[PDB]
């Protein structure tokens, strides 16, 4: 199997990569948090 | 005395006009403005 990991495991590190952004605002969700809810609220109402 | 009136009456409207609409986003204000504070991160945030 291996001769091949690196490649692989790069294949994987980099769709790890492409989630990890979205991951960090996953890790440590609370319901009723302000502090997410509004910064969410003013980046949305931004780019709006 | 009631001549002159007309004038002053047209001039000071036209200067209300110019003040009312600062007066707009200043209709209230309390201490700490809890959301004022946002408002106003957002508007220079966006500005800058």
């Amino acid at each position: 199997i291996r001769d091949t990991l690196p490649g692989l495991r790069n294949k994987l590190q980099s769709q790890l990569l492409s989630i990890e952004k979205e991951v960090e605002e996953y890790k440590n969700f609370r319901p009723d948090d302000p502090a997410r809810k509004t910064k969410a609220l003013l980046q949305m109402v931004q780019q709006f």
